[PDB]
């Protein structure tokens, strides 16, 4: 396989959506990913719900999971002994965050790395994290973070390619090296996904706002026009050079499956 | 550079809406589970407001009461214009000339003239309606040239005949080779055929059966096809999400190349062809 993939899933909050993410982890587990991770939310699951899904991935597929961490009403001593703990039980790769709320990301990527040679994942924004100065100081923000420990870059997720490509271009030419994965959301749910989009400043093309007019009461029609979009991207992003792909399941394996198969990662 | 096309074809494609006709063609069920689900896809795909919609008829069947009968159906059901399609399979010229009178006294004014798959020729049986009446007519072309034929230019030639006979315009065998399409369609023009080839769109969802049919109608299946459905023989949800995603970017190019004219040969399925409308601009 000369393509990488990487699935990443939520602590689900039902029994229904529980349901749904086992279903979904033994779906995809059949394609192999390099990794696969869980994020987190402060008020929606709490770190125990985040590890308690890392560890059952790990118990059920052997594959590497990598919890989401996040340095915000924590302490660096708290940190420590968390990092610790996954460490000692397997746990090798962290998804090292901020989060929305004193430490920045790169703090965190620091502090991990004194505790253990942990693989580590830092966000990337190509259309600029909201809060960031400038793009120029994001930018070295992203650098300042590689240059701390990190050994790759996931980026938010973006429906404009050429944003990303001149995001990578710019990377590239600030010396970081390590490689910039393209953080891909299927879109089945465009309601949803525009709330994520407006939140984050993520640019909606004209002419994908356009190819989900009209269908909020049709989730079949929606399923197969992001299906097309998503291959679209990938098939592009490819052409350009990516062989690494996060995908943003959202606990639900259908889309992502069907979009590895057009790059060729199969069972 | 490959990106910014990319926009650029999605735009241009965004801008068509609400300027490409489009036809659905049906199959008489054979079970009641079938009726069922025809009339469900016949009032789904009636909400785009389609040019008009046809309805096959089995040569060598005998079953023409059953094609004749869903026709009326739809009619009255919708109000659509529905063309049932009429071949040179067991039937005698008076007694063609009797259903093509009885079509047109009964509301029918659009037949697609075929020949039929043997078990008298089309362009004969064009200008034998023409005589009959002034209907509209549409006759079969083939861009990867008809399995019986000589050659492919005296396979377009023939074409050219049923044209100069009164048909109104050509409908194609489903194809997946567009540059194939993109060829013939230049050739029709290039040999003085003055309608336009409406591509057949087959949607694909089941690759064994559309396989299948490519190798009875002589049609050709594309390496890069195969290897994408390579491995899916129990995965129908990727097979649905796979063949929307060839079908949508098959009528992307086509769009793009001037083509806004597509009959959708739907297996009397809505999901599919009403995915692939609704990314032409054709909505409820
Ligand atoms: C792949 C990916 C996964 C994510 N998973 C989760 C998740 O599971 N849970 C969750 O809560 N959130 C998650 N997030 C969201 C993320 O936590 C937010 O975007 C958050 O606001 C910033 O986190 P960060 O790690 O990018 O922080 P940082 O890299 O620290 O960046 C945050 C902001 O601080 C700025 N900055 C950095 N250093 C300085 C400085 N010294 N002075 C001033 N400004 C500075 C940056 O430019 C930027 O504007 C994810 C994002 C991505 C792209
Ligand atoms: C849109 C579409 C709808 C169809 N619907 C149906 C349907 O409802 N029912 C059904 O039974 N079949 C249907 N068919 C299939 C069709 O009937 C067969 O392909 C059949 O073989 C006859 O084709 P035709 O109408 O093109 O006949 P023709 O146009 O007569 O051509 C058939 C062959 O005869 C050759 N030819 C023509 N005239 C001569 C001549 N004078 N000398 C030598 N060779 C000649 C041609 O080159 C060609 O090989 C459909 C096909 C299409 C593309």
């Amino acid at each position: 396989g000369q393509i990488n993939v990487s699935f990443e899933f939520f602590p689900p909050r039902t029994s229904e959506m529980e349901q749904t993410l086992w279903n979904s982890i033994d779906r995809l587990s059949s394609l192999k990913p390099k990794f696969v991770s869980v994020t987190y939310g402060a008020n929606s699951g709490e770190r125990d719900r985040t590890h308690s899904i890392i560890k059952g991935i790990k118990d059920r597929t052997g594959l590497e999971a990598a919890p989401h961490l996040t340095c915000i009403d924590a302490t660096p001593d708290e940190l420590r002994t968390i990092a610790r703990d996954y460490w000692n039980n397997g746990i090798r790769h962290i998804v090292a965050l901020r989060g929305d709320l004193e430490m920045y990301a790169s703090d965190l990527v620091t502090l991990l790395k004194e505790v253990a040679d942990f693989d580590i994942s830092v966000a990337a924004y190509p259309e600029v994290h909201p809060e960031a100065k400038s793009a120029q100081a994001d930018l070295l923000n992203l650098k300042r973070k590689v240059d701390a420990g990190a050994n790759r870059a996931i980026t938010q997720f973006f429906f404009d390619v050429e944003s990303y490509l001149r995001f990578r271009d710019r990377c590239v030419s600030a010396g970081i090296d390590v490689e910039i994965i393209p953080g891909i959301l299927p879109v089945s749910n465009f309601k949803q996904a525009k709330k994520f989009a407006d939140m984050t400043n993520v640019r909606i093309p004209a002419w994908m706002a356009q190819m989900f007019d009209g269908l909020d009461d049709d989730a079949e029609t929606r399923k197969l026009v992001g299906a097309n979009i998503a291959m679209d991207m990938v098939k592009i992003l490819s052409r350009e050079g990516v062989k690494d792909f996060h995908f943003y399941t959202l606990n639900r394996a259908e889309m992502s499956y069907a979009i590895c198969h057009t790059l060729g990662v199969r069972p």
